[PDB]
């Protein structure tokens, strides 16, 4: 999902930040 995309990761690190999944 968004934590997969470096971009939408980049710009939600509070929720890719546990375990950056899809």
């Amino acid at each position: 999902g968004c934590c997969s995309d470096p971009r939408c990761n980049y710009d939600h690190p509070e929720i890719c930040g546990g375990a950056a999944g899809g």
